[PDB]
């Protein structure tokens, strides 16, 4: 199993059988700002189980994230792809994304199923409202306290030989660098350094200018997130060679993010310009290759199951309804992207042995 390969996991899906209502599968269609353009595009909410807010359709159907057999199936799928760590999208207690319900309750149940299958869980801290250094302190404390002692809880073994919690921080540039300094540098106001709530904090790099923002802040590494090649400076594959060199120069952990494709037109119908076709896994493989060539300490995959954005590697079946033809993995099997991940996971693990 590959402890140096991470996948972004989402636990925000609900259905009537396990939740009493659909959550996320019933997604609003997001109206365009200009009435002239919005007139022409679908409006309202998707009506599951047949009509979901995705271009693809899951083998497990419009599933609930809290269904224990679903979590188990997911774990087995990851296992079969040689992914060791799942980076769990996280919001604080009783907070959630705008189309979801709080998901911190699932964490104990997710950890259990992860350990059952010898997987590790790390945390992907979402931009919850009024996130700053203070409540970031509180929430890092929360995570390490509640979940730190669980056997599935992920720690990365440093060069020093000290195993530390990892935190991926999405949209980290929202908070000013000098506020992050309070949390992330040794002399900071509310510094987590050399305390029991220490960790490797990974900042999201969108733009070139952020290199210096991140340096100031005290972050331990950078990650690119976006599946779309060339959507941002960071998600452009060509800029990776450059970013690796920068991270090695200032002792940062560079974690590139690779995706199978992108299509979110089921919930943003104008946004065809950002669609990247999977071209039967060739786009995913060109991604992985580019990521491997940087000789990185870790690699991340966007995503396991972001169904809305069409970036999932989870199993997907062909499906057609009264007025939709879902995209599928044909001519290949439902497990294609898991099967491809495995091949590249193994190549990576054998190569990584020679730069450790």
């Amino acid at each position: 199993l590959n402890n140096y390969l991470h996948v972004f996991y989402y636990s925000w899906y609900g259905n009537p059988q396990f939740d009493g209502k659909y959550i996320h599968w019933n997604h609003p269609v997001l109206e365009h700002w200009d009435p002239r353009i919005a007139k022409n595009y679908p409006q309202g909410r998707h009506n599951p189980p047949d009509d979901i807010g995705s271009s693809f359709y899951p083998e497990l159907g419009s599933y609930s994230s809290r269904d224990p057999s679903v979590i188990e199936t997911h774990m087995r799928q990851m296992r079969s792809a040689s992914i060791g760590v799942l980076a769990l999208s996280w919001y604080p207690p009783d907070v959630n994304d705008e189309n979801g319900e709080p998901t911190d309750n699932l964490v104990p149940t997710i950890l259990d199923k992860a350990h059952k299958y010898n997987l590790k869980v790390t945390f992907h801290i979402e931009p919850y409202s009024n996130r700053d250094d203070q409540n970031m302190y509180k929430n890092v404390k929360y995570i390490i306290d509640k979940y730190g002692n669980h056997p599935a809880f992920y720690r990365y073994k440093t060069k020093t030989g000290n195993a530390l919690p990892m935190f991926y921080v999405y949209d980290s540039y929202i908070t000013k660098p000098e506020k992050w300094a309070n949390l992330l540098t040794t002399s900071g106001s509310r510094s987590i350094r050399n305390s029991p709530y220490d960790g490797l904090f990974i900042a999201l790099l969108v733009e070139e200018k952020h290199k210096y923002d991140i340096l100031q802040s005290g972050f331990d590494g950078i990650y690119t997130y976006f599946a779309t090649n060339g959507f941002t400076y960071g998600s452009s594959h060509q800029n990776w060679a450059s970013l690796k060199l920068f991270c090695d120069k200032y002792n940062l952990i560079f974690i590139p993010s690779v995706g199978p494709g992108y299509i979110d037109t089921s919930i943003r119908p104008w946004n065809t310009q950002n669609t990247r076709n999977r071209i039967n896994g060739k786009y995913y493989e060109i991604g992985l290759s580019a990521a491997l060539q940087t000789r990185p300490s870790l690699i991340s995959i966007t995503s396991f199951n972001e169904w809305h954005e069409g970036t999932q590697i989870e199993k997907a079946v062909p499906k057609r309804t009264s007025n939709t033809v879902y995209l599928d993995y044909r001519p290949h099997k439902p497990g294609l992207y898991l099967e491809l991940t495995r091949k590249w996971s193994e190549k990576y693990s054998k190569e990584r042995a020679t730069y450790a």
